[PDB]
C-alpha cells in the first residue's frame, strides 16, 4: 500500500542518514589524526647571523676569514693569521653524560646571502693521538641570542639537543652550504633546525715532508640561497565544517522524505 | 511583468546550479587525482635490529665491534680481531642479470637508539687489482627477518629492489646515520626504506711503507634519532562529503528560488 | 513568556550563524594562504637526455665515454681516449658578475635508465697553481634544448640560476646518481630541477712518482631510478566549497528556527 511504501522510504532515508553521520564522524576521526603538510619559501633579503659551534679540541683556529663569493689561495697553508672574525670560546657540561666537559668555540656566521658572504676556518693539528682526526660542529639560530642571553651554557644544552651536530673532516676543504627550516609545532612555536649540504673537496700537500705530520683542517660556512623553508602541519579536520556538511545532509534529507511523501499522496 | 522576472530568476538559479555542480565534478577529479602528503613522526624507545648486507667481496672482514656513542682507539690497524657482533654469510643472484652471483654479508645493525649503540666495521683489501677500491652495502629492515625466513635468497632478490644499494670508500671512516621511512601506499600495505646520511673522515696512515699496500676500509653504522617518518598519501577527494556539499547548495538553491517566487508575489 | 523565549532563540541562532560565517571566513583565509603539498611519482621508460655541464677551466677532458651498469678498468689512467660522447664548448658571461667569463662544457648524460646507462669522464690536471682542486658542474632538462635553441648563451645564464651548480673533486670518482624534482607553481609553469646524490670513491695512486705532480679528476652520472618527483602546491581553499558550506549552515539555521517556532506555538 501507499502509506507502507512511504513508511519503507522514510526509513531507507533515515537509514542513509544514520550512514552519512557515521562516515563523517570516521573520516574526521582519520582526519584530525593525519593532518597534512604545508612547505613554503620564504624570501630573505639578509640571514641573521647564524651561530657556528665548532669543537676544535686539541686543534687550534689557525684562521678565520671573511670572503664574498670566492676564497683567495693560501699565502701560506699551516701558519696562523687574518682573525677576521667574531669568536667566543666556552666549556659546557654535556646535557646526557653530565661528566664530560666540551669545549665549544662559537663563531659569526655570513649575513650577507645575497652577495653570498662565507667564513673560511683554517684549523691544525700537530702529531694527533687519535686516528680518523675530525672536528665536530653544530648550528644554531643567531649567534647575537648567544651573546645577549643571561647564561649562555644552558643555551648550549639546549642547542646540543635541538639541533643534530655535524662532523667535517680533515684534508678537505669541506664546503658546507646552509639552509633554514621552521617547523611550526602547532602549538604556538615554531622549531627552527638547519639543513646543510656539505660537498668536500680535496686539499693538496705541496709542504716539507717534516711538515706533513701535522695535519690540516679547512671549512667554510655559506648560504645555501635566500629561502627559508617554512613546514606547516596543517589541519583539514575543522570541527565547524563537518558541523555544516552534517547540517545540510540531514536537511536535504529531511526534504527528500517530504517530496517522497508529497509525491505518494499525490499518487493516491 | 512579475511572471517573466519570476521564471527569468528560477533559470538564473538553475543555471547557477548547473556551475556548481561541475566545478563540484572538476574538483572532485582533481582532488582524486592529485592526494596531499602527510608526514607524522614516531616516537620508538628502540629501533627493530635493522640488518645491514654489505658485498666485500675479496676483503675480508678484520673486525666488526659493537659500541656505544664512542669509538676506541684501534689497537692495531690492520689487525683482525674482536668479531662481537652476529654475521651471516650468502651467495644469491642478481635479480636483474640472473647470471653474475654476489655475495653478500649480512650483520645485526644497532638495536638501541637512546644510548647511541653502533655497529663498526673494519675491512681489509691487499694487493687490489681494480682501481677505486670500495664496498658497496644496503639495508633492511630487521636482521631477525632474515634469520626466520623460509628462503633466504629470495629475500636478499627483493630487498636488493625494494631497496638502493649505496657505496663506501676505502680509507674514510664514513660514518652512516640511518633513519627508517614507511610510506603508505594505499594499498593496505606500507613500503620501509632506509634514508642514510653519510659523512666521510679520512684516516691516518701511521702503518709501515710496506704495509702501505694495502687498503684498509672502516665504516659505522647507527642511528640516527628515535624518530620514524611515516609519509601517508592522504585522499581529500571524499564522495561523502561531495555529496553532502552539493545536496546542500540544491537545496539552499531551491529555497532561493521559492523565496524569489514568494516577494514577486507579494509585490504584485 | 513563549514570545520572548521564542524571539531569545532565534537571537541565539543569529549569533550562532554569524560565528558560523565568521569562522568560515578566517578558514578560508588561512588554508588561502597555507596550500598542501602533494608529492606523486611518476614512472618513465626513457629519461630525456639530460645535460651535463662542466666547467674545467684549466683540466683537460682525458676520457668522455659511456657505460652500462659497470665501469670497466682504467687501460692507462692519466692518458687521454675513448670519447665517445657528445660534447659542445661554451664560452658565457657570469648573470651575477657579467665581467668574468666561464667557460662551459655540455655533454650528453644518460639516457637509458632501466638499463642503468652511465656517463664516466676522466679529466686531468697537471701543476695545478691553485690547492683545493677541484670542478663545478651543474644539470639542466634536455641537451636537445641547448643544441636547438636560437641563442645557447642565454640559456646558459637562465640555467646557471635556474639550478644551482654543484662541485666535484680529485681523486674522488664522485658517483652522482641523478633524480628530477618538477615543481608546480600554480601560475601554469613547472619549475624543473636536480636533485643528485653524490657518493666519493677514493683512488688508488699506482701511476709512478714523477706522474703524482699531475692531479686526476674522476666522476661518473647516471640516473637514480626511473621515478619524476612531481611536487605540486595543492590548494584547498576552494571559494565554491565555502559558499556551499555556508548556504547548507545558513538553510540548516533558518528551518531549526523555523522548527523551534512551530513548537514554541505548538506548545502554547
Ligand atoms: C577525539 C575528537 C575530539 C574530542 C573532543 O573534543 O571531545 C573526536 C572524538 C569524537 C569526535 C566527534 C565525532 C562526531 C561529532 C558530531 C558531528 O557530526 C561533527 C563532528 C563531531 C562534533 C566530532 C568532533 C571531534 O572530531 C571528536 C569529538
Ligand atoms: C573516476 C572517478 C570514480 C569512478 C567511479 O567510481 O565510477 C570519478 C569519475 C566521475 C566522478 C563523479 C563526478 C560527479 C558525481 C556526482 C556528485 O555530485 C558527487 C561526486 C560524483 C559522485 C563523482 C564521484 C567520483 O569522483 C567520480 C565517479
Ligand atoms: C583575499 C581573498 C580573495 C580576494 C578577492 O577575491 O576579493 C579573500 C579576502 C576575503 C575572502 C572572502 C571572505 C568571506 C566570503 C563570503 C563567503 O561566506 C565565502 C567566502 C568568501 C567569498 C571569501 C572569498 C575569498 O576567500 C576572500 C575574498
Amino acid at each position: 500500500v501507499f502509506s507502507v511504501l512511504l513508511i519503507f522510504i522514510y526509513l531507507l532515508l533515515m537509514a542513509v542518514a544514520v550512514f552519512l553521520v557515521y562516515r563523517t564522524i570516521t573520516d574526521f576521526r582519520e582526519k584530525l589524526k593525519h593532518p597534512v603538510m604545508s612547505v613554503s619559501y620564504k624570501e630573505v633579503d639578509r640571514y641573521d647571523a647564524p651561530g657556528i659551534a665548532l669543537y676544535p679540541g686539541q686543534a687550534q683556529l689557525l684562521s678565520c676569514k671573511h670572503h664574498y663569493e670566492v676564497i683567495p689561495p693560501l699565502t701560506s697553508p699551516g701558519q696562523p693569521g687574518d682573525m677576521n672574525c667574531t669568536t667566543q670560546r666556552i666549556n659546557y657540561t654535556d646535557p646526557f653524560s653530565n661528566q664530560t666537559v666540551k669545549s665549544a668555540l662559537i663563531v659569526q656566521g655570513p649575513r650577507e646571502v645575497k652577495k653570498r658572504e662565507l667564513v673560511f676556518l683554517q684549523f691544525r693539528l700537530n702529531k694527533s693521538s687519535e686516528d680518523f682526526s675530525a672536528i665536530d660542529y653544530l648550528l644554531f639560530s643567531s649567534f647575537q641570542e648567544f651573546l645577549q642571553s643571561p647564561n649562555r651554557v644552558g643555551f648550549m644544552q639546549a642547542c646540543e639537543s635541538a639541533y643534530s651536530s655535524w662532523k667535517f673532516s680533515g684534508g678537505f676543504r669541506t664546503w658546507v652550504k646552509m639552509s633554514l627550516v621552521k617547523t611550526k609545532e602547532e602549538d604556538g612555536r615554531e622549531a627552527v633546525e638547519f639543513r646543510q649540504e656539505t660537498s668536500v673537496v680535496n686539499y693538496i700537500d705541496q709542504r716539507p715532508a717534516a711538515k706533513k705530520s701535522a695535519q690540516l683542517f679547512f671549512v667554510v660556512f655559506e648560504w645555501k640561497d635566500p629561502f627559508i623553508q617554512k613546514v606547516q602541519d596543517i589541519v583539514t579536520a575543522n570541527p565547524w565544517n563537518t558541523i555544516a556538511l552534517l547540517c545540510g545532509a540531514f536537511l536535504a534529507l529531511f526534504k527528500a522524505a517530504e517530496f517522497a511523501k508529497l509525491s505518494i499522496k499525490w499518487m493516491i
